[PDB]
């Protein structure tokens, strides 16, 4: 199987093909992980996947989405992952941390807690940063303030420091997300991005966040160390063809400036869209991606089923396929995705202890 | 759905009637669990099940089963269990223990190390104890030492500390291991037990050491929580109707003596067998031991199929299911259960982070 062959990137081996996604748990106090994050990834890590990335973890307070989000900027912060990571590695797998800023979506509730902008009396909430003043809309309709030449260099510094103690703390991966709408994603895209300084307007203007922000963090990210990032390489805003040749044009220079594979996903930057959601949606987007850009890619959505996974390796449309939400359902999806594609010894996806017994 | 109704036994409730039996992990040293058990049990309780059970633990060294088995034999490893009971606790399943001697199996192996008899001249090996000097035979060939009255009273003394401890380390359910062809099962079996003292011959001879060790527990376990006991019933040995007999009217003494529970096994106190496996296949005897001894039952081999589960509660065979292997599969199987019996909102079988997202 294909799903099962191992992959290289830079000096790190990831034993098969299956990612788990960074996937928000909401479960922090005040950024500070806990035994909630300590028992979901080392229990994931043990179900077999070759890499684990931890979910969103803020590069600043303002930064989370919401009172329940992982942070890493302090070193106290970076100190609660050290055992994690540690737990990570001797299950098997390679730990990744995906390092974020929410933008104009911060300051939300958590999703099973309304899911919307939290109210300007609310004691937990704070005000939202962005490229320029202009609420996402729906849900989110708080206007953010827009940032200052000097907020844009704290907050570029605010993603080397997290970088640095992903590094520290033991990380072997890292993933700058500027997907989803946040604030990497919104410097991207005109909907959200109206600045008419170095940091807006043209290509290359609203480029510039991105870009400055990768080459800042390449400087303290080993270069033996997979150095990747998200990114929202279309909308379904009616100007797709246009997006996605720009997105492709940024995915060639993050390449030229040292990025090792790019997670390719939809922008979310506005709410106005009308995304074609199925089974394997993005594996002919993401294969575009790999092809024009020359970059390793992987995405996801609707990858829980084992053959869905293993057709878009063979057909060479992702590098490594992330599974997010069965994962969720059943901590040990590898296995069961190794007896379906008719591994060998299937059970040994797992530890001893449980593998055993499994035969 | 039976299996998803709670169970109130003394002054605990479970939330449903799924218990997850005790499954050795051989990861401890010396005695002393560690990370591999923290995250093994605490992902368990967060997959919905009402009843976790930790395994075979160890009431002293010699008791082990294996060099990787789980001791309390002392405060300091009782103290290892309290961060894990408090795991469960958090989230929301009830943490039991089964306290354990393995007697003439003892000092074997791990199972995927050989499971067999440590050789005399490994450093990692110990003499074995039991009521008489007599091989199990097969792949367990030592002979043990004779227990004198003297080991009887030590050993009776190490379960009543190590119920001590459980409780100090906040376990709300406790499980005496007197099943398996161990310590306790092999005092019972006319196989195992030659003795020509008051601890062998009779019926009343052979129950004296499971009657005086229940009775000694019972001084220092709770009463508010519920006491409970793993015996097997018979041995598929061409003699059981009349060992039926004898262990359901143990089991009426048991019950006469305070136990609320029996977990309903095979003995497995010799070799030389003919157990007729197959799903659910205990479920006609622990029928007739919960009916003729009148007495709550559980019992496992072969429920991960939930409709097994269902069907076993709602013919009263049993009152909890124990479901072992599928959970080593997969950590959520009470979740698939939800699904697979129609409960509503199925996905709230798991904490919120999952939960919310599986809906
Ligand atoms: C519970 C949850 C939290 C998520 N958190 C993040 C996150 O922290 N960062 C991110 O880039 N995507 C996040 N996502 C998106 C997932 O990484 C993934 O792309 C998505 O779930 C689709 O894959 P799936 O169909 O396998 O679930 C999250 C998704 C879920 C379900
Ligand atoms: C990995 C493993 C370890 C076990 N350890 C014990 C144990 O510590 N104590 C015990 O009484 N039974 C033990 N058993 C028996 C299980 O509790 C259970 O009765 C058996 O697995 C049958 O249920 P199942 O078909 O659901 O797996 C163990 C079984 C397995 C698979
Ligand atoms: O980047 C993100 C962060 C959280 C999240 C939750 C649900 C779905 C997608 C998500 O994406
Ligand atoms: O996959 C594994 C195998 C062994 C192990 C030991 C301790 C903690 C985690 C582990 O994970
Ligand atoms: O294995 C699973 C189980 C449930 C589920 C729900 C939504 C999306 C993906 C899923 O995968
Ligand atoms: O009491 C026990 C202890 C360990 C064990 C392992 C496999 C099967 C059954 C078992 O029973
Ligand atoms: O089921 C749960 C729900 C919440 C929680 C919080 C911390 C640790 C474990 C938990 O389990
Ligand atoms: O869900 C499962 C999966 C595998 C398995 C193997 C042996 C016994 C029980 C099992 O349950």
């Amino acid at each position: 199987s294909a799903l099962f062959e191992p992959y290289t990137l830079k000096d790190v081996t990831l034993r098969n093909r299956i990612a788990i996604p960074p996937m928000a748990q909401y479960m922090a106090e005040d950024g500070m992980i806990n035994d909630w994050h300590h028992v979901h990834l080392a229990g994931l890590a043990r179900g077999g996947a070759g890499l684990l990335v931890v979910e969103a973890t803020a590069v600043a307070p303002e930064g989370r989405i919401t009172p329940g989000c992982a942070g890493i900027w302090s070193d106290a912060h970076a100190q609660a992952f050290v055992p994690v990571v540690q737990a990570i590695k001797a299950a098997g797998s390679v730990p990744g941390i995906q390092i974020a800023h929410a933008g104009r979506k911060a300051s939300a509730n958590r999703p099973w807690e309304g899911d919307d902008h939290i109210a300007a009396d609310d004691t937990r909430g704070w005000e939202t940063i962005a490229p320029s003043a202009i609420a996402f809309g729906a849900h989110l309709p708080k206007v953010p303030r827009e940032m200052t030449l000097d907020d844009i260099a704290r907050v570029k510094q605010d993603f080397v420091d997290a970088a640095r103690r992903a590094r520290d703390a033991g990380f072997e991966w890292i993933e700058l997300h500027f997907a989803h709408g946040y604030l990497g994603q919104s410097f991207f895209s005109e909907h959200s991005n109206k600045r008419t300084d170095a940091y807006g307007g043209s290509f290359d203007n609203r480029s510039r966040f991105l870009l400055e922000t990768l080459a800042a963090v390449r400087e303290v990210w080993p270069e033996n160390l997979p150095l990747t990032a998200r990114f929202g390489v279309l909308e379904y805003d009616g100007r797709d063809e246009q997006t996605l040749e720009e997105s492709i044009e940024l995915a060639r220079r993050f390449k030229a400036g040292g990025l090792d594979l790019l997670s390719v996903s939809v922008g979310f930057t506005i709410p106005d869209t009308n995304i074609p959601w199925g089974p394997a949606f993005m594996g002919p987007i993401a294969e575009r991606v790999r092809r024009e850009a020359k970059l390793p890619v992987t995405s996801a959505w609707g990858f829980g089923t084992p053959q869905l996974a293993e057709a878009a390796l063979q057909a060479n449309q992702l590098d490594l396929v992330s599974v997010g939400r069965a994962h969720l359902a059943d901590p040990h999806w590898a296995y069961f995705a190794a007896k379906e594609l008719g591994v060998e010894k299937a059970s040994w996806t797992l530890p001893a202890p449980y593998a055993h017994w499994l035969e």
